[PDB]
């Protein structure tokens, strides 16, 4: 289980600890480089937007245009040039940057918002609260929060629970299972697995598939980030056709932009994904 992010208030600052270090956070921080596209998105959600001087702009997703036109301090790949030319009073990283935390530490107070698969809604609360607890923004987050698990609760009122559900991501094959990556599916709103004994997944076939029946089969198509070949042509063949998901349209193409991209910290993107599989089962 993931150390959580812990704060003590310290005047003008807070001494902050997390799964990676230690920093000491000035209060109210004025140039925030943020590499964690789902922490960026809570920043517009907090009304933050004027203290972020960078981002990763060579990702940026279509519901994060609002900062397009940030100094772009990378996309996997990170400019600490960029970054240190900015001048940052914080940086903010989620796990896909932990392997740049040495280096982001020398340039500026570098706060990790994990996201923990094993206790997602955890993990994904107490960063919320720890960034709007810089801001003295704890009230406004509060009741984003709720918000967030209200849509939880409408989502897992309507699923079937007779129905099981696999997760693929996309020549290459591999499912995922609870506690995953894409996790959610499973841990937060309840919809049952096909397989509950599966960071990269497992290697798959159209026959695995076809040997699990699944009610529904949700997909990530890791193409469209980077391809002419898609899902829908990997998935068009007899094996999967033969599935309870195929002949009742349940074939679900998930955004990647959002799943892939791992956008859970965001107050509105985390909104868009349980509106996203509650639209795809009801």
């Amino acid at each position: 289980a993931m150390l959580p992010i812990s704060m003590s208030d310290e005047g003008d600052s807070f001494l902050v600890k997390d799964s990676l270090g230690e920093n000491k956070i000035p209060k109210n921080p004025s140039k925030v480089v943020i590499l964690d596209l789902g922490i960026l998105d809570t920043f517009d959600a907090l009304k933050l937007n004027d203290k972020v001087v960078g981002v990763p702009a060579k990702n940026l997703p279509k519901y994060l245009q609002q900062f397009k036109n940030k100094p772009s301090v990378g996309g996997q790949q990170v400019d600490f040039e960029a970054i240190n030319a900015l001048k940052p009073d914080l940086i903010i990283i989620s796990g896909r940057q932990s392997k740049f935390y040495d280096k982001l530490k020398e340039i500026a107070p570098t706060l990790f918002v994990g996201l923990d698969n094993a206790n997602f809604l955890s993990s994904f609360e107490n960063n919320v609260l720890s960034v709007a607890k810089l801001y003295g923004l704890e009230k406004e987050a509060l009741e984003k929060i709720s918000d967030i698990k209200n849509e939880i609760e409408k989502a897992k009122s309507i699923v079937d629970e007779d129905k099981k559900a696999l997760i693929i991501l996309t020549n290459k094959i591999s499912a995922f299972g609870p506690q995953s990556r894409f996790g959610i599916i499973h841990d937060v709103l309840g919809i049952n697995a096909v397989d509950e004994n599966i960071t990269l997944g497992k290697s798959i076939n159209s026959e695995f598939i076809l040997e699990k029946n699944p009610d529904y089969i949700f997909v990530v198509d890791r193409n469209v980030i980077l391809n002419k070949e898609r899902a829908q042509g990997i998935l068009d063949n007899a094996l999967v056709a033969k599935t309870k998901a195929a002949q009742n349209k349940k074939i679900i193409y998930l955004d990647p932009e959002y799943w892939f991209l791992a956008s859970g910290n965001g107050l509105e993107s985390l909104k868009t994904m349980i509106l996203e599989i509650k639209n795809a089962v009801k």
